[PDB]
């Protein structure tokens, strides 16, 4: 009975193309924030980040007033898209096909004029993704809000602070906060200023993921090619071992491209790493068909270099503790063995020392590393 | 005739707007229910649950209410959306590009007033899928539907039980249930408290797909890495046996990994399983370079040691003229190396046993899925 | 001139939401049938048909009629959705994020009331898939139409048979038919009964694709396998070709798994089929593990058992009419050659008998062999 | 003033459902064309064409005809969708999920009635690929646009020769034409005839994309196979580098067979052709075999063969011009040896003959195989 | 109070369909340009270019004009689609399904009449991307952008220089420059020729990430090839690691095939220095058989030839500094063999190495933005 006679009340004379100010001279101030309440996906590859957030807009409509008294147990209207007027804030730096991903639903008013509307949205968003400390980054992912046609003459927008108590956790991303600043930026389009509400969504990667699908796994892979230096020259599989463990370590790269963006801005720190361990590796055969060299020198074939008789089998065979005609070819080939296993020990050391130092260099290098081991382990 | 003065007699004065009560001080019941005819898919990546569902809401409008001995045969009345007032019942936890995939029926309404609106949707919600018993997995998924704009004050929503009777199964998910709980929570935005119907779909995966495709192929590729420690040394292709099926196990993880989340709330039980699997491969290629080394031992490098020619040829054992005389000494190593093959066989097959059953029942669901699927 | 006084007319007075009978007591008749345009897809990992077809619905409409004597020349008339009532069937179990795929076009309304609507659409429909015996299938793919709002005592649904005159072939699926059914059933949520039609496109699965880039291939790489045995062992590869023959065989498989659905109701034929192939191959690497054993023997080790002398070396070999260190290893390397040639012949009749068996179960085997080959 | 005054004028009593003609028992003309400005995809997997389309449908509105003179300055008007009869003419065999996906535009009508209406849009359309002469085939795709509702009775469907003057190439495919064909066809639902226009469109493919990607590695990575006969069988490596070349050359099987479709009218000529190529180079790796089993024999198994002794060293041996107890055992499997080497360089010449008489021959079989390499060669 | 009086008084009569000029015979004019906010995607595979746009379109609506004076405060109003008339601009080389990406948004209007109307779009054009040379290549994609309905004669189209203010680096693109222009063309539709504004986005890549993921792994993968030529012949192992390296050179140009379209208008740079680095590396493959051939000679197969024994054991052999009876005979003519298969070894790893040094450089250098892409990004 009463709430059909506001609904026929408010509507009268009811333009929704009014800025609803009793004085047009002064701004509408409209207090916006938003509840984030998921980080559903962050697309490195496409540098996008899609979010649900339940956008908050509070106003004060000058015409939906009303006395409570005179219509008893009505205290608040609810008006749709189209019928009232709104304010057209948008997400400037958009990724969303539509480019407002927000979906339209009822504006609450009470009796005061006191407007408020929150429409959810999966809102999909164009971030920087700096990918330079992979997995170990944290982003700065910024959503830009402001109204695409009032400026600040028209409409003050107002922050308030973001809501995070119904947010879920993601998983992947652990969310350090979501500050938010009001700025009055001028455009080349026009002279009336614009203001904005920016808020910086800052996450921090979990690493527990990726840290045991792409880092230890290459370690423990390098570490089987690290075995090529013990396994006997004789065996035939010295270098078998060492190809087939680097197409395995490719796979792990290929990976990596399936999600890093095709930008040239950095190098990610995981490719770093990768990149130094697979020339790890990758001199690991090339050391190996040196030694194989040695190994297999032709008994007639001109003799052995003073140098290396004293490099190798004087002072770092001291240092690793390690000690008629066809028998004189058996004699020198021999020797020629004891060369090639004192420099299969030598570069095992070596490039297990130069895995080591570089595994830790690489990874300690990135400022997040301490806080991950220290939070996802 | 009579239908056609009904529907122009009940569109007088009528205001989609108006919650169709006529105390304004009460509030307004309606009756929510779901069924849930199938569950479509689970994408566990994107942490996403889409399903058939035909949302069920009941409620009375105090306004389309007509006296039927005046308009006989006319038992019901059809109106579509933005003729008749409706609940803007949505669910909360939408992972839906457009948050609401609810399809606009018609509100069927009787002479008395009922008004009864049965919208069909493919649902997308998003779900919190824990992956650490996967795949012996259970998930407990949440749709949480309620008025977004009407409080308790306005809007009591009841929750009414859900309705199975044409769920078609799945294939991969046995319904363990539909249990509903309802509440009346508060929200920072507002003072008015907010009730919501929260239905906790709690669903079974079924172990037969992947229990075959994954876990019992993994087993026998781990077993053909085991054979390592049968094929003689001078084969010349442990190794390349060893390191090819060491690759080959790589596969399956990555199969695994297109399938499962990047969260790192828990480790899952097939990654452990898995990365067990390929460290007991690893230890036996490492073994196996040992072995490698002690048979193509140079006889005139160092003597063998007395703690290996016991702990090797003589305990291990028994539990289980120049050329000449430096052929024997290269013997000795040859079967020493034999002897690590065998008790290394029998020491990795004991925990590829142990390992694999340790970490299978170590899932609270294991018996049941075995029983129920296999 | 006589189209503008109809049209005006007609729709005078006229509200979409009634429905339009003479009497609100009877039902309206409306007659529902479809043309199967085309099969899309049959996606079968997601358990949806996406279908081109043209639903035909006609019924009779008291208030659009006219005297074509005093309208000449118009005879029929158009209306488009929202100025004329329309039975709101819908397809019950439909995949699509949308739930109605239906194109909405005119009604065409003849001058005795009689409308005719045809809305073209690409349906996607959940559809069960019976992977048994896959790629040997007969997927019985139901679309179930109705009224989403309208009981029986309301509109009177009724079924003409379905149409595939335009139908156009596939390639990969020969529609085996559409046969229809009218169902009055009663929901839970309802007392008033309500009817639906049921169109159970029946699809058998042309096997020549399949067969030839899955089924036969692998049956070869199986065979090149199995030329392990007759290696001769100082090769140094035996294993190699089995270990990267098996591999190979694991390519295979999870290109199946990419195009089988995730379903535990049963096991597919063709999974059955690789996981014997595999199971096979990987018992020839045992026995070629063996194999290598008795060939790399110690001289000096254990001697010959009687039972491996006389089973390998004397029945066996018998049958398949095939200084003292290098004499017993000589001994033991025609050992290996027995285990070469038996194993061959046994595992071959393996490969050959279980594959014909795990494919000739299939029912529809010789109509496949038949009609696709 | 007069634009204003003619828009006014124009809708008085106007409407939208009504057939424009002045006599209604005679069917209204409608020309209908397509201007075709890019093919921008063939999705052979699908069986679906997508094209950029810009669709002409020019008629006469009996009721929007004025006299410039009264209207100075207004000799066209413009109406939107939904305000103006336009024809419903769809394409038939459409496989877009919203079957429409014409873009509506204005419709431009001048002083004369005469209304035309040229809507762009991306056509997706149910095109047969025939697969049989892939990668040398030629596609007939037909675009069948028709009067949903009106037949031949009222709307009087007429061709206009189409436009490909504006069409931009593709780059995969060579338009050869797009005849049409205008067709009076009966249907199953009804008794009135229904008149549509079908435009063929013609494509020739650009073969040197997939020449040299698929078909030319194919033959070179075969020649490599074929070097497993020249090897030395001491190498040890030949059943490897056999099964390795095999398993790879499988790569391009499983890549082909990511594009074309699931169908079973036809094999495709690069199916026949990597099939043979695979029956060859398994056939190569029996005789490695068998090559083996000849190298690898023992001296003191069985006698060899009087044939075998004949077939082999003494006339094969002669076209090719190849020419104590422990002493014995070498002479007999030098024997061998050479059986193994003349088998070796035999077959070499000999799969390498049915290799060019192969890839030749199935070449060959496409019809449009010399148009082929004098165009894109 | 006073705006609800001017939007009552600004929509008496008003039509959205008339051309809102005083003057019926005059063209309307309309100044056009964009602000290119971001590159988000080049897709080469589907011949697509994805742009965040906002374009700029203003003009003068003779209708909407009323002095401030009579409507204090209300300086400018602001109207939705379906409201106020609006050009029809649309992007002619459109590939997005729709057509239109264009999001509409407010009409704003200020007291003089001006209109001014700024709509966001992500909008999907169809490019010509242009790929020989690749990675090293320029892209001009060309935005053409005109009145759907209205030529010359009616709608004067006017162009405006293209932003690129807050243009966000996208990281694979450096945008080298928006130049537009407007030109008059006539269609085979019509006789009325119809205005148009093309910006033509030219765009240069970044080439450290695909410089670094495919053109230098090559290179060092390459080496390992190259590694064949010295692996003893003893070993028994150059075929294994010769193909399994030239097998897992294919795995980057699967990727290369993956982002690349499938037209046949040219060869890429990428692909033309692919393959002849694969025909270098199967090339090795096949000496590295030839040279078994020498290595595993029968000392009872063919007598040595005297040019392989010259041609290879004393010329060069020189260059390169390289220095019972029966069988002792047998071995020591097969050493002649194993020696010949040494000089070949050395002679090869060489010679494919300046090929392989040749090829690579000249081939990427072959590209006119290589010193360009090179000094920039190094
Ligand atoms: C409405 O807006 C237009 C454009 O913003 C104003 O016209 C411009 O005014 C500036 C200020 O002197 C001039 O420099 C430009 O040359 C003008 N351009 C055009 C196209 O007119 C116009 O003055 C504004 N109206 C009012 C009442 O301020
Ligand atoms: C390609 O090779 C691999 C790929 C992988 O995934 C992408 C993993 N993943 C892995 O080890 N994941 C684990 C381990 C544990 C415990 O939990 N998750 C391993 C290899 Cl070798
Ligand atoms: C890589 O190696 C494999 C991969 C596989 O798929 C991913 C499977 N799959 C499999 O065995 N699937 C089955 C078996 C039965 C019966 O039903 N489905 C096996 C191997 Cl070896
Ligand atoms: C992975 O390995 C293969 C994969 C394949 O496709 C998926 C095929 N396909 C094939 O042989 N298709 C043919 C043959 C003929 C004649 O026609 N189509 C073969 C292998 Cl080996
Ligand atoms: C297939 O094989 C590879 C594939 C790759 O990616 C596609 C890379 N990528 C790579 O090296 N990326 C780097 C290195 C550094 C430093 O930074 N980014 C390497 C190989 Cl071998
Ligand atoms: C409905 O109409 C009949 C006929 O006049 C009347 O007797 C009956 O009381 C009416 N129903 C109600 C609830 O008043
Ligand atoms: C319709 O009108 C005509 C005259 O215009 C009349 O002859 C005819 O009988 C009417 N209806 C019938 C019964 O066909
Ligand atoms: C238009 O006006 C001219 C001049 O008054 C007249 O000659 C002509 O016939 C008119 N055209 C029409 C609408 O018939
Ligand atoms: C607008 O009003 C002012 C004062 O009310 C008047 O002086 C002016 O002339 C008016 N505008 C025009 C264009 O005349
Ligand atoms: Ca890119």
């Amino acid at each position: 009975e009463f709430q059909r006679k506001l609904y026929k009340e408010l509507v009268k004379n009811y333009n929704p193309l009014e800025r609803p100010v009793a004085n047009d001279s002064q701004p509408l101030t409209v207090y916006f924030s938003l509840s984030l309440l998921q980080i559903m996906d962050v697309d490195e590859k496409n540098q996008v980040l899609t979010t649900n957030i339940w956008l908050q807009m509070s106003w004060t409509d000058h015409y939906l007033q009303w006395n409570v008294s005179e219509y008893p147990g009505v205290k608040t209207v609810r008006f749709p898209d189209g019928q009232i007027w709104k304010p057209d804030i948008l997400l400037y730096n958009s990724a969303d096909e539509r480019f407002d991903a927000t979906f339209h639903t009822n504006v609450l008013v009470n009796s005061s004029g006191h407007c408020q509307y929150l429409p959810p949205g999966i809102f999909k968003s164009s971030c920087y993704i700096d990918v330079r400390w992979f997995p170990f980054d944290v982003q700065h992912c910024k959503l830009k809000f402001g109204s695409w046609s009032y400026g600040g003459w028209s409409l003050d927008l107002q922050m308030q602070e973001a809501d995070i108590s119904g947010y879920i956790p993601n998983g992947e991303w652990d969310l350090v906060g979501i500050p938010g600043k009001r700025s009055e930026r001028f455009y080349e389009c026009c002279k009336e200023p614009y203001p904005d509400v920016t808020f910086t969504v800052t996450m921090r990667r979990r690493t527990l993921y990726y840290g045991l699908n792409l880092l230890i796994p290459c370690v423990l892979i390098s570490a089987l090619a690290l075995l090529v230096f013990l396994l006997p020259a004789d065996s035939g599989e010295k270098i078998s071992l060492g190809i087939t463990v680097l197409l395995s370590l490719t796979v792990f790269m290929l990976l990596v491209a399936e999600i890093m963006p095709a930008t040239s801005d950095s190098v990610p720190l995981i490719a770093q790493y990768f990149a130094s361990t697979m020339i790890i590796v990758g001199l690991s055969v090339v050391v190996t068909v040196i030694v194989l060299q040695y190994h297999h020198h032709d008994p007639d074939g001109g003799k052995m270099p003073k140098w290396t008789r004293v490099i190798l089998l004087n002072w770092c065979a001291w240092f690793l503790r390690m000690k008629r005609c066809q028998d004189e070819s058996e004699a020198v080939c021999s020797e020629w063995k004891f060369a090639a296993c004192v420099v299969d020990r030598l570069c095992l050391m070596a490039f297990s020392v130069f895995t080591i130092i570089c595994t830790i260099g690489i990874l300690m290098s990135a400022p997040n590393f301490v806080e991950a081991v220290s939070k996802d382990f």
